[PDB]
Protein backbone atom coordinates (compact mmCIF):
# COMPACT_ATOMS: atom_id res chain seq x y z
CA UNK A 1 0.00 0.00 0.00
CA UNK A 2 2.14 3.33 -1.16
CA UNK A 3 1.43 6.54 1.16
CA UNK A 4 -0.61 9.15 -0.72
CA UNK A 5 -1.75 12.57 0.81
CA UNK A 6 -1.74 11.54 4.54
CA UNK A 7 -1.79 15.54 4.46
CA UNK A 8 -3.45 17.57 2.23
CA UNK A 9 -2.99 22.04 1.42
CA UNK A 10 -6.43 22.50 4.08
CA UNK A 11 -4.62 21.11 6.72
CA UNK A 12 -0.83 20.48 6.53
CA UNK A 13 1.41 18.72 8.74
CA UNK A 14 3.61 21.37 10.20
CA UNK A 15 7.44 20.19 10.42
CA UNK A 16 10.32 21.67 12.22
CA UNK A 17 13.85 22.46 10.31
CA UNK A 18 15.98 20.52 11.29
CA UNK A 19 18.87 21.18 9.15
CA UNK A 20 19.96 23.10 5.63
CA UNK A 21 23.03 22.60 4.03
CA UNK A 22 24.70 23.51 0.99
CA UNK A 23 25.20 21.24 -1.93
CA UNK A 24 27.08 23.61 -4.66
CA UNK A 25 30.61 24.05 -3.26
CA UNK A 26 32.91 27.36 -4.01
CA UNK A 27 32.83 27.84 -7.46
CA UNK A 28 29.76 26.20 -8.83
CA UNK A 29 26.39 28.14 -10.21
CA UNK A 30 23.59 28.63 -8.26
CA UNK A 31 22.30 27.70 -4.64
CA UNK A 32 21.49 23.99 -3.84
CA UNK A 33 20.30 22.93 -0.77
CA UNK A 34 20.00 19.65 1.22
CA UNK A 35 17.32 20.33 3.88
CA UNK A 36 15.88 18.20 6.22
CA UNK A 37 12.42 18.31 8.05
CA UNK A 38 11.37 16.93 11.91
CA UNK A 39 8.38 14.32 11.17
CA UNK A 40 7.48 13.45 14.73
CA UNK A 41 4.66 14.39 16.04
CA UNK A 42 2.59 13.10 12.80
CA UNK A 43 1.71 10.39 10.34
CA UNK A 44 3.45 11.77 7.18
CA UNK A 45 4.81 7.66 5.49
CA UNK A 46 6.23 8.14 2.22
CA UNK A 47 8.32 6.01 -0.02
CA UNK A 48 11.05 6.43 -2.68
CA UNK A 49 10.13 8.23 -5.71
CA UNK A 50 7.43 10.44 -3.99
CA UNK A 51 7.38 14.01 -4.03
CA UNK A 52 5.40 16.13 -0.65
CA UNK A 53 4.38 19.72 -0.63
CA UNK A 54 5.37 23.18 0.92
CA UNK A 55 3.24 26.39 1.31
CA UNK A 56 5.24 29.16 1.55
CA UNK A 57 4.56 32.07 3.89
CA UNK A 58 2.60 35.40 2.34
CA UNK A 59 0.34 36.34 -0.67
CA UNK A 60 1.12 37.04 -3.63
CA UNK A 61 1.05 39.84 -6.29
CA UNK A 62 -2.70 39.61 -6.44
CA UNK A 63 -2.98 39.23 -2.50
CA UNK A 64 -4.42 35.81 -1.97
CA UNK A 65 -2.63 33.49 -0.22
CA UNK A 66 -0.05 31.12 -1.96
CA UNK A 67 -0.52 28.00 -3.21
CA UNK A 68 1.64 24.78 -2.52
CA UNK A 69 5.10 24.20 -4.52
CA UNK A 70 6.40 20.08 -5.07
CA UNK A 71 9.53 19.12 -4.47
CA UNK A 72 11.07 15.37 -5.30
CA UNK A 73 11.68 13.72 -1.51
CA UNK A 74 15.28 13.38 -1.56
CA UNK A 75 15.40 10.68 1.15
CA UNK A 76 14.57 7.21 1.36
CA UNK A 77 11.29 6.26 3.45
CA UNK A 78 13.60 6.18 6.69
CA UNK A 79 14.76 9.54 6.18
CA UNK A 80 19.04 10.30 6.49
CA UNK A 81 19.58 8.88 9.67
CA UNK A 82 17.27 6.14 8.86
CA UNK A 83 15.18 6.55 12.12
CA UNK A 84 12.09 6.73 10.14
CA UNK A 85 11.88 10.50 11.78
CA UNK A 86 12.39 12.69 9.03
CA UNK A 87 12.38 13.57 5.29
CA UNK A 88 14.79 15.83 3.37
CA UNK A 89 14.17 17.81 -0.08
CA UNK A 90 16.63 19.19 -2.59
CA UNK A 91 16.39 22.58 -3.51
CA UNK A 92 17.66 24.82 -5.50
CA UNK A 93 16.88 28.77 -5.35
CA UNK A 94 15.35 29.88 -8.85
CA UNK A 95 16.47 32.60 -10.24
CA UNK A 96 16.46 35.26 -13.99
CA UNK A 97 16.73 38.01 -14.90
CA UNK A 98 13.42 40.08 -16.64
CA UNK A 99 12.91 40.89 -20.35
CA UNK A 100 14.84 44.49 -20.51
CA UNK A 101 15.29 44.60 -16.65
CA UNK A 102 18.73 43.72 -15.80
CA UNK A 103 17.26 42.56 -11.98
CA UNK A 104 17.44 39.09 -11.15
CA UNK A 105 13.68 37.61 -9.70
CA UNK A 106 13.92 35.21 -7.33
CA UNK A 107 11.32 32.34 -7.01
CA UNK A 108 9.05 32.84 -3.71
CA UNK A 109 8.86 29.17 -2.67
CA UNK A 110 12.63 28.17 -3.08
CA UNK A 111 14.05 31.47 -1.93
CA UNK A 112 11.50 30.85 1.35
CA UNK A 113 13.44 27.18 1.57
CA UNK A 114 17.04 27.75 1.01
CA UNK A 115 17.41 30.30 3.34
CA UNK A 116 15.31 28.44 6.05
CA UNK A 117 16.91 28.53 9.94
CA UNK A 118 16.71 25.21 11.62
CA UNK A 119 13.64 25.36 14.37
CA UNK A 120 11.23 26.75 11.88
CA UNK A 121 7.77 25.19 11.24
CA UNK A 122 7.00 24.53 7.80
CA UNK A 123 3.55 23.50 6.11
CA UNK A 124 3.98 20.44 4.41
CA UNK A 125 1.54 17.87 2.11
CA UNK A 126 1.63 14.76 0.59
CA UNK A 127 3.14 12.39 -0.05
CA UNK A 128 2.41 12.41 -3.99
CA UNK A 129 3.05 10.55 -7.36
CA UNK A 130 3.51 6.87 -7.69
CA UNK A 131 5.10 7.51 -11.29
CA UNK A 132 8.26 7.18 -10.00
CA UNK A 133 8.21 4.25 -7.76
CA UNK A 134 11.33 1.98 -7.40
CA UNK A 135 10.71 -1.42 -8.39
CA UNK A 136 10.72 -4.10 -5.23
CA UNK A 137 12.60 -6.64 -7.34
CA UNK A 138 16.38 -6.82 -6.02
CA UNK A 139 17.43 -8.41 -9.67
CA UNK A 140 15.67 -5.05 -11.66
CA UNK A 141 18.38 -3.29 -13.64
CA UNK A 142 17.99 0.64 -12.58
CA UNK A 143 18.90 3.04 -15.34
CA UNK A 144 18.94 6.58 -14.13
CA UNK A 145 19.32 10.00 -16.04
CA UNK A 146 19.21 13.19 -14.01
CA UNK A 147 19.99 16.76 -14.88
CA UNK A 148 20.42 19.23 -11.41
CA UNK A 149 18.20 18.75 -9.12
CA UNK A 150 16.86 16.11 -10.48
CA UNK A 151 18.75 13.78 -8.87
CA UNK A 152 16.54 13.80 -6.18
CA UNK A 153 15.07 10.29 -6.72
CA UNK A 154 17.98 8.82 -7.72
CA UNK A 155 19.56 9.40 -4.42
CA UNK A 156 16.50 8.06 -2.80
CA UNK A 157 16.98 4.86 -4.95
CA UNK A 158 20.45 5.04 -4.59
CA UNK A 159 20.67 5.28 -0.55
CA UNK A 160 17.78 2.37 -0.22
CA UNK A 161 20.31 -0.10 -2.87
CA UNK A 162 23.72 0.88 -1.41
CA UNK A 163 23.54 2.52 2.43
CA UNK A 164 24.88 0.17 4.84
CA UNK A 165 22.45 1.67 7.19
CA UNK A 166 20.24 1.06 4.71
CA UNK A 167 20.50 -2.68 3.21
CA UNK A 168 20.84 -4.02 7.48
CA UNK A 169 17.17 -2.02 7.77
CA UNK A 170 15.93 -3.63 5.15
CA UNK A 171 16.17 -7.37 4.67
CA UNK A 172 13.64 -7.55 2.16
CA UNK A 173 15.78 -5.87 -0.49
CA UNK A 174 18.90 -6.57 -0.72
CA UNK A 175 19.63 -4.88 -4.32
CA UNK A 176 22.32 -7.25 -6.75
CA UNK A 177 20.94 -5.68 -10.33
CA UNK A 178 23.19 -2.97 -11.90
CA UNK A 179 22.57 0.35 -11.61
CA UNK A 180 23.60 3.06 -13.91
CA UNK A 181 23.37 7.26 -13.53
CA UNK A 182 24.17 9.81 -16.18
CA UNK A 183 24.51 12.72 -14.11
CA UNK A 184 24.81 16.13 -15.84
CA UNK A 185 25.70 19.40 -14.27
CA UNK A 186 27.45 22.71 -15.24
CA UNK A 187 30.79 22.12 -13.21
CA UNK A 188 32.16 19.76 -10.56
CA UNK A 189 31.09 22.17 -7.75
CA UNK A 190 27.56 21.54 -9.01
CA UNK A 191 27.77 17.61 -8.92
CA UNK A 192 25.45 17.13 -5.92
CA UNK A 193 26.07 14.72 -3.32
CA UNK A 194 29.88 13.89 -5.57
CA UNK A 195 31.33 12.09 -2.51
CA UNK A 196 28.66 9.78 -1.62
CA UNK A 197 27.94 8.67 -5.05
CA UNK A 198 31.72 7.99 -5.70
CA UNK A 199 32.14 6.25 -2.40
CA UNK A 200 29.17 4.42 -3.60
CA UNK A 201 30.96 3.13 -7.56
CA UNK A 202 34.18 2.43 -4.90
CA UNK A 203 32.16 -0.01 -3.02
CA UNK A 204 29.55 -1.29 -5.43
CA UNK A 205 31.60 -1.36 -8.79
CA UNK A 206 29.96 -4.18 -9.89
CA UNK A 207 26.47 -2.81 -9.27
CA UNK A 208 26.66 0.97 -9.85
CA UNK A 209 28.17 3.06 -12.38
CA UNK A 210 28.47 6.63 -12.53
CA UNK A 211 28.89 8.95 -15.64
CA UNK A 212 29.01 13.01 -15.43
CA UNK A 213 28.19 15.28 -18.38
CA UNK A 214 29.97 18.56 -16.76
CA UNK A 215 28.84 21.03 -19.50
CA UNK A 216 31.67 23.97 -18.17
CA UNK A 217 34.05 21.25 -17.73
CA UNK A 218 33.60 19.00 -21.33
CA UNK A 219 33.16 18.85 -24.74
CA UNK A 220 31.31 16.32 -27.05
CA UNK A 221 32.88 15.11 -29.93
CA UNK A 222 31.40 17.83 -32.02
CA UNK A 223 33.04 20.61 -29.84
CA UNK A 224 30.21 22.13 -28.00
CA UNK A 225 29.77 21.67 -24.54
CA UNK A 226 28.85 18.46 -22.71
CA UNK A 227 25.44 17.60 -21.80
CA UNK A 228 23.53 14.92 -20.54
CA UNK A 229 22.25 13.88 -24.18
CA UNK A 230 25.71 13.68 -25.49
CA UNK A 231 26.59 10.93 -22.75
CA UNK A 232 23.57 8.94 -23.73
CA UNK A 233 24.57 9.00 -27.31
CA UNK A 234 27.97 7.68 -26.29
CA UNK A 235 26.47 5.25 -24.46
CA UNK A 236 23.25 4.37 -26.74
CA UNK A 237 23.50 1.26 -27.69
CA UNK A 238 24.96 0.02 -24.60
CA UNK A 239 22.04 1.75 -22.85
CA UNK A 240 19.73 0.40 -25.47
CA UNK A 241 20.89 -3.10 -24.73
CA UNK A 242 20.14 -2.79 -20.88
CA UNK A 243 16.36 -1.28 -21.90
CA UNK A 244 15.62 -4.53 -23.58
CA UNK A 245 15.43 -6.90 -20.51
CA UNK A 246 12.44 -7.40 -18.99
CA UNK A 247 13.70 -6.41 -15.74
CA UNK A 248 14.90 -2.94 -16.81
CA UNK A 249 13.31 0.19 -15.24
CA UNK A 250 14.34 3.79 -16.67
CA UNK A 251 14.19 7.51 -14.84
CA UNK A 252 14.07 10.50 -16.32
CA UNK A 253 14.24 13.39 -14.17
CA UNK A 254 15.13 17.07 -13.77
CA UNK A 255 14.92 19.94 -16.85
CA UNK A 256 11.74 20.23 -18.53
CA UNK A 257 13.58 18.97 -22.17
CA UNK A 258 15.82 16.99 -21.01
CA UNK A 259 13.97 14.17 -22.49
CA UNK A 260 14.13 14.72 -26.32
CA UNK A 261 18.07 14.45 -27.11
CA UNK A 262 17.77 11.19 -24.67
CA UNK A 263 14.93 10.02 -26.80
CA UNK A 264 16.86 10.98 -30.72
CA UNK A 265 20.05 8.59 -28.88
CA UNK A 266 18.11 6.13 -28.78
CA UNK A 267 16.21 5.96 -31.24
CA UNK A 268 19.00 5.74 -33.15
CA UNK A 269 20.64 2.82 -31.28
CA UNK A 270 17.10 1.27 -31.39
CA UNK A 271 16.59 1.31 -34.99
CA UNK A 272 19.91 -0.03 -35.84
CA UNK A 273 17.55 -3.77 -34.57
CA UNK A 274 14.37 -2.63 -36.58
CA UNK A 275 13.25 -0.92 -33.35
CA UNK A 276 10.75 2.32 -33.79
CA UNK A 277 12.29 3.59 -30.10
CA UNK A 278 9.13 5.65 -29.92
CA UNK A 279 7.03 3.02 -29.94
CA UNK A 280 8.40 0.53 -27.71
CA UNK A 281 8.47 3.18 -25.30
CA UNK A 282 5.11 3.89 -25.56
CA UNK A 283 4.33 0.07 -24.16
CA UNK A 284 7.13 0.69 -21.59
CA UNK A 285 5.74 3.57 -20.04
CA UNK A 286 2.08 1.46 -20.17
CA UNK A 287 3.96 -1.43 -18.15
CA UNK A 288 5.49 0.96 -15.66
CA UNK A 289 9.16 0.98 -16.51
CA UNK A 290 9.66 4.35 -17.86
CA UNK A 291 9.45 6.81 -15.59
CA UNK A 292 9.69 10.44 -16.09
CA UNK A 293 9.48 13.67 -14.25
CA UNK A 294 10.58 16.92 -15.41
CA UNK A 295 9.82 20.68 -14.37
C1 LIG B 1 6.77 16.95 -9.49
C2 LIG B 1 7.68 18.12 -9.24
C3 LIG B 1 8.89 17.93 -8.56
C4 LIG B 1 9.75 19.01 -8.33
N1 LIG B 1 10.95 18.80 -7.66
C5 LIG B 1 11.83 19.84 -7.40
C6 LIG B 1 13.00 19.62 -6.69
O1 LIG B 1 13.27 18.52 -6.18
N2 LIG B 1 13.87 20.67 -6.47
C7 LIG B 1 13.56 21.93 -6.91
O2 LIG B 1 14.37 22.83 -6.67
N3 LIG B 1 12.38 22.17 -7.59
C8 LIG B 1 11.51 21.12 -7.84
N4 LIG B 1 10.32 21.34 -8.52
C9 LIG B 1 9.98 22.78 -8.84
C10 LIG B 1 9.23 23.43 -7.70
O3 LIG B 1 7.94 22.88 -7.56
C11 LIG B 1 9.04 24.94 -7.92
O4 LIG B 1 8.35 25.16 -9.14
C12 LIG B 1 10.36 25.72 -7.93
O5 LIG B 1 10.98 25.60 -6.67
C13 LIG B 1 10.09 27.19 -8.21
O6 LIG B 1 9.11 27.67 -7.31
P1 LIG B 1 9.23 29.12 -6.64
O7 LIG B 1 8.08 29.32 -5.74
O8 LIG B 1 10.62 29.32 -6.01
O9 LIG B 1 9.05 30.09 -7.92
P2 LIG B 1 7.76 30.99 -8.24
O10 LIG B 1 7.65 32.22 -7.32
O11 LIG B 1 6.58 30.14 -8.16
O12 LIG B 1 8.05 31.52 -9.75
C14 LIG B 1 7.86 30.66 -10.85
C15 LIG B 1 7.49 31.49 -12.08
O13 LIG B 1 8.60 32.26 -12.51
C16 LIG B 1 8.58 32.37 -13.93
N5 LIG B 1 9.87 31.88 -14.46
C17 LIG B 1 10.58 30.79 -14.02
N6 LIG B 1 11.71 30.69 -14.75
C18 LIG B 1 11.74 31.70 -15.65
C19 LIG B 1 12.65 32.06 -16.64
N7 LIG B 1 13.74 31.32 -16.85
N8 LIG B 1 12.40 33.17 -17.43
C20 LIG B 1 11.24 33.91 -17.24
N9 LIG B 1 10.33 33.55 -16.25
C21 LIG B 1 10.58 32.46 -15.47
C22 LIG B 1 7.39 31.56 -14.43
O14 LIG B 1 6.30 32.41 -14.70
C23 LIG B 1 7.06 30.65 -13.27
O15 LIG B 1 5.70 30.29 -13.21
C24 LIG B 1 9.44 20.29 -8.78
C25 LIG B 1 8.24 20.47 -9.46
C26 LIG B 1 7.37 19.41 -9.70
C27 LIG B 1 6.13 19.66 -10.54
Amino acid sequence: DVPVNLYRPNAPFIGKVISNEPLVKEGGIGIVQHIKFDLTGGNLKYIEGQSIGIIPPGVDKNGKPEKLRLYSIASTRHGDDVDDKTISLCVRQLEYKHPESGETVYGVCSTYLTHIEPGSEVKITGPVGKEMLLPDDPEANVIMLATGTGIAPMRTYLWRMFKDAERAANPEYQFKGFSWLVFGVPTTPNILYKEELEEIQQKYPDNFRLTYAISREQKNPQGGRMYIQDRVAEHADQLWQLIKNQKTHTYICGLRGMEEGIDAALSAAAAKEGVTWSDYQKDLKKAGRWHVETW
